[PDB]
């Protein structure tokens, strides 16, 4: 399998920028409290993304959360709440929307609200890193096999280079988690830890 | 971990509509033919979606092929290209980026050419589904966890529900194969086999 993929030309290093931001890929309550049944263990990736998004703030690159939510009539609208029924939980004015505290989100910080599991799509997220004139993306978040791999691979085809931190990454299965990491590592950006994206924006801003 | 899947509300069946389109995604020869490292084996796959998309012509259905090519201008201006390396042979007026003639393409079958994994992303596919008032999609081609994963996420997104055949997904890693199987069954669409569209399509159409 190693050697398919290497002759297909994949996992090859990416060169990375130096306009970086760091998108936060729905860590609401919806996703990282177990009261709710949607929810995974996000305890220690949300202290890891926190230390990553407290040092970019100061070195005053952007940093942009992303949540789902709904209004009651979008429900019937969208086919993926037909399959993904839990997500129509997900709503306007609820708890399960609002962004974790955990992650030490400040109210200057931009928030954008989507509907699909993609950050990118249908959503102002494009605009915000080409005004900012973003080079690189470090993704963090929950679900890896969900919404995180959906906004990485939408995030490549952007025209950004992807950093993700396994470290910063969290899913409710082991199996799922490790399959979107490797398919990540091969095709869409480099899969590193918080530890080496410390270093990284730190020597960037000088 | 089913019983996770289960109470997040993942799972459920789609309802299928009347309006069905067959999208088939990088069935060319560049990820056909096994002369070239970036192909895998898609001998039978093919001959299934052929089935599929001579049923659906002859019903009068949208059958769209999708394609990735690139200009030689482009090849630098593309994060993607740095990371999946191989997929820069796919240039135009080249053999690989050619349907591969197995699934009998005909000549108004509409190609549409995309520059990432996903055939919706920065193409005109979804303005033909929708201009053709399409509400289901079937999903076809290669890779299962490459362009078939972004397009399935893609489209149900985009406001179509999915159906994915495991009869005409061809991957070159069985690991990876199983793992997008089963992320689309639980999250994105229904993952069934050639002979339940085939019988769905004639039911539709009576």
């Amino acid at each position: 399998q190693k050697e398919v993929y290497d002759a297909a030309g994949f996992g090859n290093p990416v060169s990375r920028g130096v306009h970086p931001a760091i998108i936060v890929v729905d860590f609401s309550y919806g996703f990282t409290d177990l009261q709710y049944p949607t929810a995974s263990d996000a305890s220690l990736q949300m202290s890891r993304t926190k230390e990553i998004c407290d040092l970019a703030r100061a070195l005053e690159f952007p940093v942009i959360f992303t949540t789902i939510a709904y209004h009651p009539g979008e429900i019937p609208m969208l086919p993926w709440l037909e399959k993904s029924s839990g997500m129509a939980a997900l709503l306007y004015g609820s708890r399960l929307v609002e962004i974790d505290m955990a992650t030490g989100i400040q109210p200057n910080d931009v928030v954008v609200v989507k509907k699909g599991a993609s950050s990118f799509f249908g959503s102002t997220l494009s605009s915000l890193l080409a005004g900012t004139n973003t080079d690189t993306v470090v993704v963090t978040g929950a679900t890896t096999s969900g919404a995180v791999r959906a906004t990485v691979v939408d995030a490549v085809q952007s025209g950004f280079k992807v950093l993700v931190p396994a470290d910063c990454c969290a899913d409710r299965a082991k199996g799922p988690h490790e399959a979107s990491l490797y398919d990540i590592q091969q095709k869409y950006g480099d899969v590193t830890d918080s530890d080496d994206i410390l270093k990284w924006l730190r020597s960037v801003a000088g």
